[PDB]
DNA sequence: ATCAGAATCCCGGTGCCGAGGCCGCTCAATTGGTCGTAGACAGCTCTAGCACCGCTTAAACGCACGTACGCGCTGTCCCCCGCGTTTTAACCGCCAAGGGGATTACACCCAAGA
């Protein structure tokens, strides 16, 4: 919640947030991170490796189009 | 280091079908006027958001030691890297299947209708 407020402050000052909105943001961020970690593990296994590396995340984000 | 070699870019050169300029309307855009409801503004409110304290505790960071996943280097033989030959994806002229004019010689005579 603190990170969300600090990020939203850079876009518009004096902003309020509801509990449902914060929960939805947290759920969406967790799902996106889980998907990114799945893609990272897939890329690491494809490279004959077990431990994940930032190169795996970069390749996943480049293939996904982010 | 150094050269011979096939592969690549720019220049005379050219013309032609695509890019570019012009004419007549006419159907969409503009003007003017009459309804009129969804939009802008003021007011009451209380719920929802915000800041702070009391007490609690499992989560997060520093420590100890080695190891196994991480990564450089080696032996192999492999299946693509690349050239030479037509061929398979279609593109391009003469056979032996029939539809038709032509004939039954030459000259003469008789009979009977429009």
């Amino acid at each position: 919640q603190r990170l969300v407020r600090e990020i939203a402050q850079d876009f518009k000052t004096d902003l309020r947030f509801q509990s449902a909105a914060i929960g939805a943001l947290q759920e969406a961020s967790e799902a996106y991170l889980v998907g990114l970690f799945e893609d990272t593990n897939l890329c690491a296994i494809h490279a004959k490796r077990v431990t994940i590396m930032p190169k795996d995340i970069q390749l996943a984000r480049r293939i996904r189009g982010e």
